[PDB]
Formats: C-alpha cells, structure tokens, sequence
C-alpha cells in the first residue's frame, strides 16, 4: 500500500525537532510512527533536517551501498540524527529503545522519478 518514498519519510524524517532532547525520544517516536505495531523494529535512524535537505542528498556524493548497489549517496555535510536501537531487555509488545543523538553524514539509496531517498543505509 505504502510507496517506497513515503515509507522512508515515515520511518526516517523528523524535521519538527532539531535534536533528541530526552532519553525517551526513541520510545515515543518508534511508537508514533507505527514501527512497533507488529514487531519491535530493532534499529532505526531519524533525521532532524528539512525534507528538502535530505532529498538533496540524492545529488551529492555517489558511493556503494552496504549491499553492493551503486545508487547510494553520502551527504557532503553532517546532519542532526537520532539512532534508536532496541535494548537487550526489549520484548514485543513492550519495545524499549536506547536513544543516541549525533551529528553525522548520512548515506541513503535513491530511486525513482523524482529521484528521492527510499532506504537509509548508514551514517558516518
Ligand atoms: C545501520 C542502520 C540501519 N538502519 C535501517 C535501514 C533499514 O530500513 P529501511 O531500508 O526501510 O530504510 C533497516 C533494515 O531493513 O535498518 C537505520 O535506519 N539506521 C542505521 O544506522
């Protein structure tokens, strides 16, 4: 039902805050973006930049994805991100996440017309 571009937006964009300011950020966000509905998604990164700035990464440095594909792009500049990772104690339906805020380059895979992000590969 969901398009790949829409799924990327839902899972990875949070332009409403400039950074995670709370250890509970990931618990709240993972739930509100419906990433804990049927299982606990083990890892997920939110990006705190405008949608335009993230879409613009598809015209920046072309690099290999972890899987060997060559439609990945690394941002020229660092971006505000929050990594959310399940803790060792987490068990569905009570998903529990560690929140780690950082400023780093992002790497996304791009596809389509318009050519936009569809997968979050990594941050560096
Ligand atoms: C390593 C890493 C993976 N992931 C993601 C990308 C994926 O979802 P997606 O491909 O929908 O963007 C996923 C594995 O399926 O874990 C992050 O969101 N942040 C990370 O730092």
């Amino acid at each position: 039902k969901e398009t790949a571009a829409a799924k990327f937006e839902r899972q990875h964009m949070d332009s409403s805050t400039s950074a995670a300011s709370s250890s509970n950020y990931c618990n709240q966000m993972m739930k509100s973006r419906n990433l804990t509905k049927d299982r606990c998604k083990p890892v997920n990164t939110f990006v705190h930049e405008s949608l335009a700035d993230v879409q613009a990464v598809c015209s920046q440095k072309n690099v290999a994805c972890k899987n060997g594909q060559t439609n990945c792009y690394q941002s020229y500049s660092t971006m505000s991100i929050t990594d959310c990772r399940e803790t060792g104690s987490s068990k569905y339906p009570n998903c529990a996440y560690k929140t780690t805020q950082a400023n780093k380059h992002i790497i996304v895979a791009c596809e389509g017309n318009p050519y936009v992000p569809v997968h979050f590969d990594a941050s560096v």
